[PDB]
């Protein structure tokens, strides 16, 4: 396809999950060749894996003392949408976190596509990869299209769970949110996270309960989610890829390991 950007400048704002703090994003069209980058007093930090600075309950990016929380949503559309140049000015210390999943980014982002004037040289895989940590794995092999499967195992009334994107059918990973078990908000916020969760933008669980009044959007909607995250991680590669990827309860941080990998095998 071709390299994109947006045709205007498009704004987003509201609390960020994580800082619990609200931020403002501006979304600007650059040229081609730019990437994506993101913007804050004065410094770029590139969407790249060379600049992640955490990836414990999300993926963060910083340069020069300038850092950003809670990437992987805004990035995750951006890849889903095949936008390749665009400045994402943040005035905060994290992307806002919305209703919890991509849906509002895609439908303002969709309707607002700039087509450039060369093609995309996408990242795409080469050969066959695996990254292991401590029971969770993920897999990677070479496709001509992005196919991403998320298997979960839930200590809950999930069991077990697996879902598949395939190019096409971003509409069913777009609106798959957030979760958190109850069990567990304890210690995140403990540890200095999830003080913006509410059940306005996170799907709350349970042992054997659903928190949130209106429930789940789907039956899957977690793994939909994992999926979602997996995609804006692999972003951090800074084209958007070709490839079949297969994750086993990774989180972020598998993700950004296995995303580095795959950078040192094809640098
Ligand atoms: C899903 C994944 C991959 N682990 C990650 N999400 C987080 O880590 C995360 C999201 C929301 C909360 C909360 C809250 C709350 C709350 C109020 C108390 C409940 C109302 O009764 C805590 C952690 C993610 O989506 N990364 O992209
Ligand atoms: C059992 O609780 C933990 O160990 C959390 N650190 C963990 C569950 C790994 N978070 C997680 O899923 O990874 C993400 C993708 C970074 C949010
Ligand atoms: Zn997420």
């Amino acid at each position: 396809g071709l390299e994109k950007t947006v045709k205007e400048k498009l704004s987003f704002e509201g609390v960020g999950i994580h800082t619990g703090e609200y931020s403002k994003l501006i979304i600007h069209p650059e040229k081609e060749g730019t990437g994506i980058r993101f913007f804050k007093n004065g410094v770029y930090i590139p969407a790249r894996h060379e600049f992640v600075v955490h990836t414990n309950h999300s993926t963060d990016l910083g340069f020069k003392g300038q850092r950003i929380k809670t990437v992987e949503h805004i990035l995750s559309v951006l890849h889903l949408l095949e936008i390749t140049n665009v400045t994402i000015e943040v005035i905060g210390n994290e992307i806002p976190i919305l209703d919890g999943s991509g849906w509002e980014f895609y439908e303002a982002i969709r309707k607002n596509i700039l087509n450039q004037n060369r093609e995309i040289d996408y990242f795409v895989v080469e050969e066959p990869i695996i990254v292991e940590d401590e029971g969770r794995l993920i897999k990677a092999e070479p496709s001509d299209t992005l196919e991403v499967t998320y298997e979960g195992e839930f200590k809950n009334f999930l069991g077990r769970q697996k879902f598949t994107f395939v190019e096409g059918n971003e509409e069913e990973i777009v609106l798959a949110r957030t979760f958190a078990f109850d069990w567990e908000i304890e210690h995140i916020k403990k540890v200095g996270l999830g003080k913006g969760g509410s059940l306005k933008n996170t799907l709350v669980l349970g042992k054997d309960k659903v928190y949130n009044p209106e429930g789940l959007r789907y039956e899957n909607e977690p793994v939909r989610h994992k999926v979602f995250d997996l995609i804006g991680d692999l972003y951090l590669l800074g084209s958007p890829v070709k490839g079949k990827f297969y994750s086993f309860r990774g989180g972020h941080s598998l993700n950004v390991k296995l995303v580095k990998e795959l950078a040192k095998k094809q640098k």
